[PDB]
C-alpha cells in the first residue's frame, strides 16, 4: 500500500516555472472569454515556433486568426461547445501557419480559475503530429506497394 | 507578468513531463516533477521525489548517450537525447529528454530542467517502415 511521505521542494518558484514553460517542447497558450469571442493573452516560444506567428502578432487577437481547415469543422465545433461551457476538450486538427503550409496537432485545453482574480481562464497545450501522420500516411501506401 | 497559479497549471496540463533536479554531489536529485512525468514512467510524485535521476532504469544500449549527459550536466550545459527507458512495471518506452540548465545566484545553484517526451510510437512506426523496404 502507499504510506509515502508526502514530497515537493519549496525551493521551487515562479522563476523556474516560467522556464519550464519556456523550455516546453509543446506549444502552451492561455486564454481569456471577453464576450463571444476568445483572446490570447500568453504564447510560449514553441507556439512561435510552430505556427509562425510571433508573440505580439497574436497577444489580445481572437484565436480565430489560425486558420483551420473544413474537414474539422465538426471539430471546431466541439471545441467552441467546451469553451462555452468551461469543459475541458481535446481534439486533433489540421492548421496552417502564418505562411499558410499545413500542421497537424493535437490541442488540449484545461479551463482553469483563477485564485487572485475570479475570472475563467484555459490553457491549451499544442503538441505536432505531423511527423506521427506523416509516418502513418507512408507506411499506409507501403503497405498498397507491398502487399 | 503571469500569475504563478497559472504557471502551475501550464505545467500541470503538459503532455510531456516536466522536472527539475539539482546536483548533489554526485548525483542528480529530483526536485519537482510534474503529472505527466508520473504517468510516463509508472512512478508516483511521492516515490520519484529527492532520488537521484538513476532510478529510472535505463538500457546498456545507452551507456555513450548518458555519458554525454552526465558530462553535459557538470558543465551546466544543455543536452538532448533519445533514451530507451523502462517503467515501474517493467515496460520499455522511447524518450527524448531535453535538458535546459537555469542558474538561480538567488540560491547560488544551476537548476537543471527535464522534458521527457515520448517518442515510442515515432520509434515503432519508423521501424515498420524500414522493413517494408527490404
Ligand atoms: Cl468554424
Ligand atoms: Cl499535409
Amino acid at each position: 500500500s502507499s504510506g509515502l511521505v508526502p514530497r515537493g521542494s519549496h525551493m521551487i518558484n515562479a522563476q523556474l516555472l516560467q522556464s519550464m514553460v519556456d523550455a516546453s517542447n509543446d506549444g502552451i497558450v492561455v486564454a481569456e472569454q471577453e464576450g463571444d469571442d476568445t483572446i490570447l493573452i500568453y504564447v510560449n516560444p514553441a507556439f512561435e515556433r510552430l505556427t509562425g506567428y510571433s508573440r505580439d502578432e497574436i497577444l489580445y487577437q481572437d484565436c480565430r486568426f489560425l486558420q483551420g481547415d473544413d474537414r474539422d469543422q465538426l471539430a471546431r465545433a466541439r471545441i467552441r461547445k467546451a469553451l462555452a461551457e468551461g469543459r475541458p476538450c481535446r481534439e486533433v486538427l489540421r492548421n496552417y501557419r502564418k505562411d499558410g503550409s499545413a500542421f497537424w496537432n493535437e490541442l488540449s485545453i484545461t479551463p482553469v480559475k483563477c485564485d487572485a482574480d475570479h475570472r475563467t481562464y484555459f490553457i491549451g497545450i499544442q503538441k505536432d503530429v505531423s511527423r506521427q501522420v506523416e509516418l502513418e500516411r507512408e507506411l499506409a501506401e507501403m503497405h498498397v506497394r507491398r502487399n
